[PDB]
């Protein structure tokens, strides 16, 4: 195997929230992931981390104006609702003769398949940005698309016990008669399947492709569950109770929601009254439930310093700046004890 | 093509050099190259830049205790010295009376050839570091071999006029009876060929592969010149007159050195009786001469900010504090006006 190398950024500056529309909105603690394994990424996102390419970030739930909660669902036990069934029936009628292929494209410029459909994917992304979000065209260039949907620091390891496609980062493309109409970004992990971004052709806006893509990914995860027993979950990115655009993810039930402090999954029905009561609130059904993976031995952290893999306590003697030390300490609390000893904090 | 993206970070503290063994006379500037093209990297190295893997650094010539001047060979009119011919004849006798091959491999984990040979190359690097540089095994590892010799920020640009092997970072492996005895990390660029690093089997130090690998790289550059007229130069990294270890590169003639204050190539015959009196001097016979590629209009600097590629003028208008703008100005001056307009400063 290959170790995980990441770099931590304090990121003490506010950012404009894309949901609450505030200058001092989305606040998060960030890091620049150089190369991490899929298991490390899964363990991190189990703690609330979110991927935006090679840059990962954990939102500050205690300070963000619009708290974001990771929500997962169980494709094997999932039961579609009336709206989902109607959307599926409408799509099936549309896909009939009176046609569509789902393609998995790994995120790698060396892959000829990725380069063959790069132009179509970029055009679809531009159309989605200028139609749905109405963003200016100059803000939707090639660099914006690449740095946010094509820079995957996840190692594409393919263990024999895992799926035939393998872990890593992939794109689901919906080819309609040889033409791409919808592209979604999925991260395949041993435990779950994470979702980051999804876009589609605005012209087919009457089919509600945002729900059909989710149903297709649920079916794909359920099919993958036949091979891997540990792969029985599918993340829904983030959930905000004060944003109706993304609040429809709560309609997908049965589902589980990740607690902001205990890092455990609770039923969605139990936390919905808490979510509607206040924007941010610890669930904590019992006051004696602490995180199991919370960092308690920072010396176990592995650091790539002086061109050497050293324990945090061993390399601390060589290091001199104390403030950076604090930046490491919080980093540990944001990654857990297990990830601390498996990820290299590059400082050479 | 995709524009190069870099992130420059100024350094206000000195480092410890391996030549003068001083920790207060090795100041340098650096930038993380997330993704760069060869057309920009050749200009950068012509400006006096080198990369320690994915991190491109430029020494401060007027302040460093051990100046490092870039040296450029001329394979077009290169006449091997008597010592080099004697070494070639001696090693020919070794290979005849007691079957070396050269394999060129790109630098990327996706290549099966690179992945297959990653184990033997790692062991060879460990042996070279332990025996030659006296580096303990704690100061080496897979990450050390990866983040210093396997991190290639050069895009695989392969224009039809270029070499069939393409541009970018590459490894030349000297296979001997199926054994990896020497590896040289180099860069193939439209203007010249660089030499990132070199290591070899200590047990074969009797053959003195340090000069033979450089001779082979010169021959490879000359062979590349046959089809590519623009490619007519070859670099040997930095040349330190004080350090004997880096002095053996001066045995190759004809060759040129780069003036720190002029960025023009001047013959070594006109520079050898200059370093004997001092370590930092003007390597130009025209006092009334300045670099024609210096920073002229900083406002044309491309910045990838707020998911938008914008000129430096609007980016500066958006910002308010001018104190940190000096670092951007220093970066633009170091890379020059030509490189600034074709490079994106990732400081969003
Ligand atoms: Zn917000
Ligand atoms: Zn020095």
């Amino acid at each position: 195997g290959s170790p995980s190398v990441v770099d931590y950024f304090p990121s003490e500056d506010f950012y404009r929230c894309g949901y609450c529309k505030n200058e001092s909105g989305s606040r998060s603690n960030g890091m620049w992931a150089h190369s991490m394994t899929v298991q490390d990424y899964q363990d991190l996102i189990d703690r609330g981390w979110r991927r935006s390419g090679k840059y990962v970030y954990k939102p500050v739930m205690n300070q963000t104006c619009c708290p974001q909660y990771t929500i997962r669902c169980r494709p094997l036990q999932f039961q579609p609702s009336k709206s989902h069934k109607k959307v599926l029936k409408k799509m099936l009628k549309f896909l009939a003769k009176g046609k569509l292929e789902v393609r998995l494209v790994p995120v790698s410029f060396e892959d000829p398949e990725f380069k063959s459909s790069f132009s179509q994917s970029f055009s679809l992304y531009v159309k989605y940005q200028v139609a749905i979000h109405q963003d200016p065209p100059d803000e939707c260039g090639k660099t914006e698309f690449t740095r946010f949907l094509c820079s995957s620091p996840l190692e594409a390891e393919t263990p024999p016990n895992g799926p035939d496609c393998g872990y890593g980062s992939f794109h689901q493309q919906y080819w309609l008669d040889g033409k791409i109409i919808a592209v979604g970004v999925i991260d395949i992990l041993p435990n779950c399947v994470s979702s980051v971004y999804l876009y589609y052709d605005p012209d087919y806006s009457f089919l509600s492709l945002g729900v059909y893509s989710a149903l297709r990914e649920i079916a794909f995860t359920r099919q993958l569950h036949e091979k891997t027993s540990q792969l029985s979950y599918y993340y829904m990115g983030f959930y905000i109770h004060s944003c109706p655009k993304m609040k429809y993810k709560g309609q997908y039930r049965p589902s589980d929601l990740l607690c902001p402090e205990t890092y455990v999954w609770v039923p969605i029905e139990q936390c919905l009254p808490s979510l509607e009561n206040s924007k941010y609130c610890r669930f904590n059904q019992d006051p004696e439930a602490v995180d199991e993976d919370r960092s308690t031995e920072p010396d176990r952290l592995q650091v790539f310093h002086k061109r050497a893999i050293m324990p945090y306590g061993v390399y601390k003697k060589q290091q001199k700046d104390p403030s950076e030390e604090a930046a490491v300490l919080q980093y540990a609390s944001l990654v857990g004890q297990k990830c601390s000893e498996r990820m290299l904090l590059f400082r050479n």
